[PDB]
């Protein structure tokens, strides 16, 4: 395989890491072990079709983390769910809450620091409420005023919203609704929505919502 | 991780190798690097979700060969497609079209011979010709009298029927509807394929036709 390899940057200074992302491509160097050695960690996204790069990378040491799913509905308007934009004040609690929720990434322990994917997720969530009128988190409350759920948005282009985190228990058509419903306030004719292979229960959400899969993809690192 | 080691004498046979299954469960020996050592192939197939179960057999030396998703349509009365039951004088029609369209399944190169993924899929469809009321094959034809598409079906149980192969291009929507005919026509409530995570094609249509995602899974090798 041929592939650029690029620091990730952000990361990096997030996690006190040396990390780097492959990026295959017909006009990069050969991908060597050479290449490879300066990096803590070594990340890599490749199509799930593509068995070649699959192969190419496993035999460079690399392993799978996890599959994702990316997935697309058409917008379309709906019942307001009353879910409300999350203020500074929420982002306490919501970070709790998205440490907990999403503890199982792709920086799970072993390749990360068991606080990792924690940090990250929190990390994530906070960016959101701190965010823009194009990338926002909207919760959903109970009637005691605790959060129920919550859901981040963010604009793609001129048609497409992108769902970033959504979680609530017993709230996933609710927090699809709200989704949809702040895509269509903007204007846009797509929402989109990856999740990862294991999450059964996500896909069977977003499929009975009118999502079907766009692009199917493995996470492997070394 | 705990699993019996279990020969696969069918694929042992066929191909003319010597590989086992691992069969995890709480009741069995310790999976070791000394248990596994001395056949050709080791199979494993674990839920997407078990990550734990995905951490273990990496440590034990396993790769990733490919996802599959497996999926759940709601069978109805549905028109009838004009798709006909295959016959013996079909069966070489089908074997060579069945070993050019499933040469990338998990039998693929390199984990077993360039040839071996189409002898074991011609096998497989014409093994469907020669079943019962409740093992099928059923086409397509073009004017031309060329088969354009094709559909095993097999029942499960009471409720269930499964699609086993299903190809030919542009009669995909066609091929389900036919394989749901099959099924009401049988009593069943319900029909379930598999596929690979890769074959987005595959997942978009069948999504398409009503279905949902039942399960996920890895298929590892060592
Ligand atoms: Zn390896």
């Amino acid at each position: 395989v041929r592939a650029s390899i690029e620091p990730l940057t952000w990361e990096n200074a997030f996690f006190g890491v040396n990390s780097a992302i492959v990026r295959i491509t017909s006009e990069a160097p050969l991908l060597t072990p050479d290449a490879l050695a300066p990096w803590s960690r070594v990340q890599a996204k490749i199509a799930a079709s593509n068995t070649g790069e699959l192969d190419a990378l496993q035999q460079l040491g690399f392993s799978l983390v996890e599959g994702e799913v990316d997935l697309a509905l058409p917008v379309n308007n709906v019942s307001d769910s009353g879910a409300v934009v999350a203020q500074e004040t929420d982002i306490p609690a919501l970070r709790q809450l998205a440490s907990a929720a999403f503890a199982q990434s792709r920086f799970r322990a072993p390749w990360y620091a068991p606080d990792a994917s924690g940090r990250f997720y929190a990390q994530w969530i906070e960016n959101a409420v701190r965010g823009t009128f194009d990338h926002q988190c909207l919760i959903l409350r109970a009637a005691s005023g605790d959060i129920r759920g919550y859901v981040s948005l963010r604009e793609l282009n001129a048609t497409d919203a992108r769902i970033g985190l959504l979680a609530g228990r017993g709230a996933g058509a609710e927090l699809m609704q709200t989704a949809l419903n702040w895509a269509y306030a903007r204007g846009k004719t797509t929402l989109r929505v990856a999740t990862q292979m294991g999450n059964t229960a996500a896909l069977k959400r977003y499929i009975q919502s009118g999502a079907n899969v766009e692009s199917t993809a493995y996470w492997l690192y070394r």
